[PDB]
């Protein structure tokens, strides 16, 4: 099929509507650039990898390189792998990047490099040198970089790559850099503004630094500029999740009023970890197109019940006052100026962590009328009442996010306390308008606690303390709700009604109710699922369901069922057949995973007991010990079959005769140590097999027609026990000249022996001494 | 050290005080008896092998066996491994057993034989035939039992092992045999009392069968018998966990009101799931040594209130009325009637599953005056309303159970729900007054909760819905309490005053309290362990812990800390200083866990930060990929070190050298493929090692110099990949010869190759081709 294998241990692909020849070698444990790279290559990628110099020899042919990738070869010692450190930094000899004629990216972060990189072609668009030493930048360094258009040069010195002194900008550094758009300075040990800056910029990235103070022409020349980014300059320091240095005498950055003038194109400014406590209406008066404003980690609790800057702000989309609370206050209510009224055009306000015991209908007032409104987030405030009925005023909105707070009768987990949000590394919101409140202190639930919500679609419940029996009258106002999540509660199924008023729900997800189902002899209702007539998909994940008043589930609409994480070991012992048709009466059921569920067994009658419509069937996880691969012929729709972490040891005798259905087949993770002769024989449906992390020693061609392989989509291999002796001549062959599709053939398909090949990768081995 | 090294495939042990010289093969994957069993063997055990037949060579030599153990060669199907099948019953061949003189007892449970094995020698006292498939007991086949003592022969037929017919006992079957004095016919679907039985029985298992009628003299003549268990015929069969027929038309086990006027002696008498609607005075009339009596899951709701049979049984020790709840009912309160005052012995008495929704304290005063009361257990009653101060007047009790219920403002977890809790296969309590309040619905505590409690030594709050900040107001009465269980909650430790009323209290735990230790940028504070004075044990896992306000905790106490299941690998994230001293002022810490942390490295300062008395720790199931073994330098009182399930591939050169002080060195479960040349020179403190499950192919003398192995308690080395070439000589023959302990030398110290050799155990190896 092919007439030359690859030997490059590099994904190379082709996209010639982009004229590009990209070489992906991420990763692939090299310590010398690879032999024999295409020519035309474009795109070469070499991140993470171990190769400790370049030379004019590195990328000597590859005339046509638009980007070089050469990220972390050498990252700082706190950055990077202690089992692996670096033993030292990255060796640029001259003249290596001068002859790339075409070159318009290059990337250099995480080397330690002491300085930038000379020599560099006048193409040159883009310069990353993030997470390097270089902590002095002079103006005569910067001449190459003419026509440079975006300049990234953070992260060389901070906590966690430090350089010990301030960074030093020589005056007008970068004035004559005409054509610079992007500027990024971040985490820096930076002290002052740098000036002056060209005026093409449109995004400066300044945050995390020591500048103590604006000052008022700082920015005079940035007409251009639409995103500047100050944060984390005096920053507030209370539960700060990295080492925290706040500015003396709690200083905030002092900001001149009328520093801001010169930014008329500004669309984002941040101002996040500043120490704040007034936010003058002056900064704005000539910034007219703000769109996003981020005032989160400051001490602005006090400014939010006043804040006249916000009618100076029509446009504005998105803002962000999280986190802005009192030291050991805990305010009775959220103060909220009624300037916010002024802001028209919002669509995002999210007001976390300003901290208080109660909120009302009126203290939202001022956000009646902002009629482009979609999020309200007022999560993280320890809010211990709320009547969910003010949102009577809100059907308007996508979400109203009440997530952790202490109420009873999608950012990042970590976001708002990170370090660097944007550091570089080397739902049911589709449903409509959603009520977030999970992991709050709900106990107890009544229908009334939910009137005037008919609007509602999804209702996020999950991580509250609910340990009640429904009957279906708790939920009776939410008419439209399509998604209900009620995970990590304590549900008690006593009766098979409940849910049942939720006339419209699609998605109902009770994972995490375990409590009741762990106590002895108690009843459980699994059959409630028959009055929910448009249910489409049930989730009871991790309930540790071994026992159940009712034999059969039964659902007309469900097509969707994860029960991962139960005893149907428990309820399937050998012996005991009242729930060996659990599923059967979900008609119209098309995915059932009953992975980690313990069945080192199936007894017969599981798979005559599924419904007739199974298509995607996992049983991963289970401990499998033995698997009688005939009785698939029961399940006749069967298309996706997850076997993967379990312990077989054979395949069917003849796949065909077990299935003809068949399309994917999992078996990742096993014990299986042979295939059977015939194994693939007249499989034609196949089209997606894993057989990885197995001891296979050999597979003969028998097992494999290639009238099946020809089919396949992709053939998972990696991580088995290839003997390469010249028995495994065929297999060895076919590899390397094969078209499908086979992950890790660089780095992980490879001989465990006889001696001389051991650790030798299968497409690399030549096996002439068979043919003498 | 020794000249004939043991090659016999079991473990042997000398007991010269009894002359027992035991050989246990359990489990060794037999499929012939082994061969060279010593001549003087008493006790002779071949559990779970796969020795398919019985024959006069099998014992032949073995002259003095008291014992032989022989079960579960052939287990029937429903029981046993469905991997590894039992292809075809054991085989019995005669003459078998009539050798030996001394046989005293012959265990062969579950072999699927088909009838009493016939010529058994009449030293015989024990016979067990347990699940088998022996359903029709005749006297011809018994003759040969005359000296029996002890006969077990149920579960011959029932759902895990069915019969499809009624068990089947002719007249008068054990009428001869005169020294019977325990017969258990258990699961065997009897459908009457067999009769006439032997006098001299002590010990009657009926239970778990057919029988629906007790004769008024079907026990007759038993004045010496001790224990009746009739329990499971009529069963109550809602929500059971095994398939389960009850009696026709809800009938129970109709017993006569006269037939146990002969039981004089009995002292326990089992009644459980036998439909009881009415417990007859007169049952009792005759029997005044009742000891235990169980009466769980019947239908005595309603005699539970009135119960005049309680007035024939003060002498009663235990009394269980579980799970006699009426059917879809849920009452107010429980109804005790005062007969209860009239057992004056009673220790133990057990109602759950009564269930109520209230508890008050004039519905215990029945229980007043009973001085010996001990265990009063009211779990699983989903009583929602109880007001704790009432146990003022049970000051008494050990323990008071009320776990499992619904209140708001040791027996398996298996156990009145199981088919056959004494089925066979082949805490805080010691602290003094415990209130088990676990698995509740308690979200909020008050000091008044616990008015009049200052007696209680234990409270379990395990597993309620407390999400709540304590500032040491909430438990001021427990001013006794020694340990606080909180686990499972969602404690806020906004105070550092959280607990310190609790002035006695030696053990907390405040594990699985991770919800707000999950929320980013909340306060912790850790440093709540200075205030409590007396603490010894702190367990606070799996709370996900990753920021802390507090720095450093503190104890002058405290000697125990459990830290596993949290992120200290986010708090000593590189870089980050702030947190290398966090329990480096527990000054009288002695054993720290720190496994599951996710510390793939341990940043430097963390050794140096560890306390100074710190004498166990665990560094387990980290991911640790390196490890700088001269650190432990530090760590100057280290006596254990458990670095199990981690990703080591590397020893150090001298563990001397390292560590004066290790004992014990625990490297289970890592990536070691070699041991340094010098290993264990001169590591005089070393006393267990545990190299077990890692990637050794040789060992050489240099690593072990052998005046340190000889003072080694245990080294363990099973499990790895060792090469069993010429080269490997020396330790081949040091395995062979030596005195030290070395688990699993017959079963899993096995060499890996050269091909000849491969899955040979080392101990049964012959390398004189080596020395020719
Ligand atoms: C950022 O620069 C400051 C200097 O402005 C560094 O502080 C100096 O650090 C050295 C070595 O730690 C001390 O001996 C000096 O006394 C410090 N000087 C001053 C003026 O504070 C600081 O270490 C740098 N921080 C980072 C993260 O690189
Ligand atoms: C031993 C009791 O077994 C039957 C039973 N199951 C439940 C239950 N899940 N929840 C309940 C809630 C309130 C009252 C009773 C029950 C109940 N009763
Ligand atoms: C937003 C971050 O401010 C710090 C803070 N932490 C907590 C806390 N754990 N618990 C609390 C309980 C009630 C009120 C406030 C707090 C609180 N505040
Ligand atoms: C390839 O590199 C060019 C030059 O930097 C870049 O603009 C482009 O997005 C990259 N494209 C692909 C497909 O890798
Ligand atoms: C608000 O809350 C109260 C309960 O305190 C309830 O009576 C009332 O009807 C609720 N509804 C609205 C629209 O606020
Ligand atoms: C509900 O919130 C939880 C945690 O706050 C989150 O994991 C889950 O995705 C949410 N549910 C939906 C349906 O998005
Ligand atoms: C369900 O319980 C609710 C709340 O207790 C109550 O309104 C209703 O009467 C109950 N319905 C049924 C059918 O029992
Ligand atoms: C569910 O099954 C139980 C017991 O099997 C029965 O009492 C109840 O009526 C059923 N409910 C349904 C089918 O909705
Ligand atoms: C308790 O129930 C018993 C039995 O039905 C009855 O004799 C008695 O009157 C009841 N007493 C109380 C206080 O409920
Ligand atoms: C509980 O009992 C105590 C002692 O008699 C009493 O003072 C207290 O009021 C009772 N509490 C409640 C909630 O009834
Ligand atoms: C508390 O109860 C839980 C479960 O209810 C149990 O796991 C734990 O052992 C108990 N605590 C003590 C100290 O016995
Ligand atoms: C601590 O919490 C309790 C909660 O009721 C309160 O009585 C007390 O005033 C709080 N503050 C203290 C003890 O300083
Ligand atoms: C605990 O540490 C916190 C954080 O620094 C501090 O505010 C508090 O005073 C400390 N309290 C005690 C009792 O050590
Ligand atoms: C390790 O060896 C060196 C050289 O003999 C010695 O000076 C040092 O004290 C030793 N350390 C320990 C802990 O034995």
């Amino acid at each position: 099929a092919r007439w030359f294998p690859k030997t490059l241990p590099c994904d190379v692909t082709l996209d010639v509507s982009k004229n590009h020849v990209i070489v992906d070698c991420t990763d692939k444990h090299l310590t010398e650039i690879p032999g024999g790279i295409p020519t035309n290559t474009t795109n070469l990628t070499l991140t993470i990898n171990h190769i400790p110099d370049i030379s004019p020899a590195s990328f000597h042919r590859l005339v046509h390189l638009v980007e070089i990738d050469f990220r972390c070869n050498c990252v700082p010692i706190r950055l990077g792998s202690k089992s692996n450190m670096c033993p030292r930094r990255l060796q640029i000899k001259p003249r290596s990047f001068s002859g790339l004629t075409y070159l318009k990216s290059l990337y250099l972060d995480g080397n330690q490099l002491l300085e930038i990189p000379q020599g560099l072609p006048p193409s040159l668009q883009l310069l990353s040198l993030e997470a390097n030493n270089i902590f002095s930048i002079r103006k005569e360094q910067l001449t190459e970089l003419a026509n440079i258009e975006i300049l990234y040069l953070g992260q060389n010195c901070y906590y966690r790559n430090p350089c010990y002194v301030s960074y030093s900008i020589e005056k007008d550094a970068f004035l004559n850099l005409t054509k610079l758009k992007v500027l990024s300075l971040k985490d820096n040990n930076v002290t002052t503004v740098p000036t002056v800056l060209p005026s093409t910029l449109t995004e400066l990235y300044l945050y995390n630094n020591m500048i103590a103070e604006i000052q008022e022409d700082d920015f005079n020349n940035l007409n251009q500029l639409q995103i500047l980014d100050l944060s984390g300059n005096c920053p507030r320091c209370y539960n700060a999740p990295f080492p925290c240095t706040p500015c003396k005498n709690n200083s905030p950055l002092q900001i001149p009023v009328n520093a801001f003038d010169a930014l008329t194109e500004l669309k984002v400014l941040r101002l996040h970890s500043n120490s704040l406590q007034h936010v003058p209406p002056r900064w704005f008066k000539n910034i007219n197109n703000l769109q996003e404003l981020d005032l989160s980690q400051n001490f602005l609790a006090k400014e939010i019940g006043d804040a006249k800057f916000l009618h100076f702000l029509p446009n504005l989309i998105q803002l962000d006052l999280s986190f802005n609370f009192e030291l050991q206050v805990y305010r009775a209510s959220m103060n909220l100026s009624q300037a916010f009224s002024s802001l028209k055009s919002l669509k995002i306000l999210r007001i976390r962590g300003y901290v208080f015991k109660e909120l009302k209908s009126f203290q939202l007032s001022p956000l009646h009328n902002l009629q482009n409104l979609e999020v309200l987030d007022l999560g993280t405030n320890f809010i211990k009442i709320a009547n969910l009925s003010m949102f009577k005023q809100f059907k308007r909105l996508k979400v109203i996010d009440l997530s952790v707070n202490k109420i009873s009768p999608v950012l990042e987990q970590l976001y708002y306390f990170r370090y660097d949000k944007y550091a570089r590394s080397c739902s049911c919101y589709k449903y409509g308008q959603t009520l977030d409140l999970s992991k709050n202190s709900i106990f107890f639930i009544k229908s009334s606690d939910f009137q005037h919500l008919s609007f509602l679609k999804c209702l996020n419940l999950s991580g509250n303390l609910i340990s009640q029996t429904l009957n279906g009258s708790e939920f009776q106002p939410l008419a439209e709700l399509r998604y209900l999540d009620f995970s990590n509660n304590r549900l008690d199924l006593l009766h098979s009604t409940a849910f049942e008023e939720l006339r419209k729900l699609e998605v109902l997800d009770i994972s995490s109710n375990s409590h009741y189902f762990q106590s002895e002899g108690i009843t459980h209702m699994l059959n409630f699922t028959k009055n929910l007539k448009v249910l489409q998909k049930l989730m009871m994940n991790d309930n540790d369901i071994s026992s159940s008043t009712s034999r059969t589930m039964e659902s007309e609409s469900l097509r969707t069922l994860e029960f991962r994480g139960n005893h149907l070991d428990v309820l399937w012992r050998d012996g005991d057949n009242r729930y060996l048709q659990l599923f059967k009466n979900l008609l119209k059921l098309e995915e059932l995973d009953i992975s980690k569920n313990s069945l080192s067994f199936l007894p017969s009658g599981v798979f005559d007991g599924m419904p007739p419509n199974l298509k995607n069937l996992s049983l991963a996880k289970n401990g499998l010990k033995s698997f009688i691969w005939e009785k698939l012929r029961y399940l006749k729709n069967l298309e996706t079959l997850d076997l993967s972490h379990n312990q077989l040891t054979t395949v069917p005798e003849r796949l065909s005769n077990c299935s003809r259905s068949l399309k994917n087949l999992i078996l990742k993770n096993n014990q299986i140590r042979s295939l059977t002769k015939y194994f693939l024989q007249d499989a034609f449906q196949l089209r997606y097999l894993d057989l990885s992390s197995n001891k296979i020693q050999m597979i003969q061609k028998t097992s494999f027609p290639e009238n099946v392989l020809n089919n396949l989509k992709m053939l998972l291999l990696h991580h088995n026990r290839f003997l390469c002796t010249c028995d495994a001549v065929w297999f060895v062959w076919w590899v390397q000249h094969t078209e499908v599709t086979i992950p890790y053939l660089a780095t992980d398909v490879t001989c465990v022996g006889p001696g001389a090949h051991k650790g030798q990768s299968v497409i690399s081995l030549d096996l002439y001494t068979c043919e003498l």
